[PDB]
């Protein structure tokens, strides 16, 4: 038995210099820390050269993180589709807590049969939903537009309120919701920004948004992971 | 598989700040000693140091975790920056341009060539009989990369010196009466580990330290 609940956390690669770096980024560590209560590993994309099952026994949770790269159908990242994909129907199927953001939201809609919008903002009839070009975090990363929970799921069932303010930081979405997905919440112009998986045995939820950020100070980003990380003490259990 | 620990290092991209570990550690981590690598963010007290180190079967020191990790009897593998930060946390001092004492070889990489060739044995490295890298086989003499523009000077109280450049600069160490592995080396056996079997044993001596632990 453990310390903390042990949250795995998505790595992304990345070249830097002459060498390949797995990385993830440090908001969503702290996130963990502060607001999940666990501990954070950072969980290579090396895809089947780690034992998945191995990988699934040794956590109590994974957080599949936002990153600027986007799920292939410019910026890509093959090495963290062919770790995260599977693995996130593997650990669904485990029932071991998820917590998806961004990219790994779209990741899960798109494991379970959805597709995406490549450009949500060259749709026509969504607004962009990308964050404000040159300027710094605190602005980025600050709550842009309005979220509406639909009833019934998980993001009413942890108390958050009917409609609330979120970042937007994407310029992908969800077009073709996949089935066996519940919508959790809906932007204002029809945009699916959060999904649960339908009968999961544990805690199976995706955001669009980025609840990561100043976690501590957003109720509704913290109730989210306070959730996820009470599952996360569930499943150590 | 052990539960390997791959320290991070913190890294500024664009606005962000991340951590980061190398690919080839990783992956070293997986062909060479049978380990499942995770990556420990570079937190420092934001964490739970006793929480992190129950987690692990082992650790990968890169770039006073290293010292607690090692009294709790946790397998430890330094390299480069990582053997240093070893020789540091136990009272050792490091040259900061071993190219520059007068006395040394330079033991830097070749600069702008591909990693082949930066990588690849470019110094002798002479084992001290009686130690952990003679108790794993090393032969006396075997020839290594040199990645590195720091080095050891004062060794720590406490470490065993376990092989020297052919400058006599000490390039591995150990810990003396630690319960479990506990040994630094200046060069990278990360770097294509299955083809050197020199690197490959340091490795798998790691690898089954860590399993130990996972029993
Ligand atoms: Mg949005
Ligand atoms: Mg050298």
């Amino acid at each position: 038995m453990s310390r903390l609940p042990l949250i795995g956390v998505t790595a992304c690669t990345k070249q830097i210099g002459l060498h390949p770096y797995h990385i993830a980024g440090d908001k969503y560590l702290r996130a963990v820390v502060n607001g999940a209560g666990g501990l954070p590993l950072i969980i290579p994309a090396l895809g089947e050269s780690i034992d998945q099952a191995a990988l699934l026994d040794s956590v109590d949770g994974l957080l599949f993180t936002g990153s600027p790269s986007n799920v292939e159908p410019t910026l890509h990242d093959s090495d963290r589709d062919a770790t995260t994909l599977p693995l996130v129907r593997a650990a669904i199927d485990a029932g071991i807590p998820v917590l998806g953001i961004c990219r790994g939201f779209q990741e899960m809609n798109v494991a379970f049969g959805g597709s995406l919008h490549q450009k949500v903002h060259e749709v026509g009839t969504f607004m962009d939903h990308r964050e404000p070009a040159d300027q710094p975090l605190e602005v980025q990363y600050a709550p842009r537009h309005a979220m509406h929970v639909q009833p019934g799921g998980v993001l009413a069932g942890i108390g958050l309120p009917s409609e609330f303010q979120v970042n937007s930081i994407h310029g992908q979405g969800v077009d073709r919701l996949a089935p066996g997905l519940r919508v959790e919440a809906l932007a204002p112009d029809g945009l699916v920004e959060a999904i649960s998986v339908e009968g999961a045995k544990a805690f199976a939820l995706g955001v669009q948004w980025h609840p990561e950020w100043q976690v501590l100070t957003n109720p509704n980003y913290l109730a989210i992971f306070q959730a996820f990380g009470k599952a996360c003490s569930k499943r150590a259990g």
